[PDB]
């Protein structure tokens, strides 16, 4: 048993919400958020943007700490830092951004991130402002993450499109 209420359940492994994955967070203090990270780690808009905000900045302090150590992250890659007073940790996964032209097939491999860690809080990887089809990317969850995923779609009225579509 954990702590998640009121979540979907697509499949054995994932489980889905309408929720502002900020206010999920601060309310179940989960080991693992994920962030939709850019392989700079600025952390600008979406949920990058809105994370770092409820941190008071302290996620972009470590992030550019982090980033002046090790350099850029790869498309389809993650790092882990710390969850700062949303969570245990933040795994920051970098999902391919159609609107700056990356390949949609590394939304598998950004997904694949999420099999090191026995459960997390997420957003859908390249949706929103990633300009990917939300759809495509919960089609990709589920068949690519094992781990137990808890979904938060931010978008109310998207949130009903992908259960009604969900296959």
């Amino acid at each position: 048993v954990n702590s998640f209420s009121g979540y979907l359940k697509l499949t054995d492994n994932v489980y889905i919400k309408n929720a502002d994955i900020v206010e999920e967070a601060k309310k179940v203090k989960p080991t693992v958020v994920v962030n939709a990270a850019n392989v700079y780690l600025k952390h600008g808009g979406g949920v990058a943007g809105a994370l770092n905000k409820a941190t008071n900045n302290a996620m972009q302090v470590e992030s550019d700490d982090y980033i002046a150590t090790n350099g850029p992250l790869k498309v389809g890659g993650s790092c882990v830092l710390s969850g700062h007073n949303l969570a245990k940790h933040c795994l920051h996964v970098v999902g391919p951004n159609v609107n700056k032209g990356e390949d949609i097939q590394l939304l598998k491999s950004a997904y694949e991130n999420f099999n090191q860690h026995e459960v997390l809080l997420a957003p859908l990887l390249s949706a929103g402002i990633f300009g990917a089809d939300p759809i495509h990317s919960l089609r990709v969850c589920v068949d690519t993450v094992r781990t137990n995923v808890y979904l938060a779609v931010f978008d109310k009225n998207l949130y009903d499109k992908l259960v009604s579509s969900f296959l």
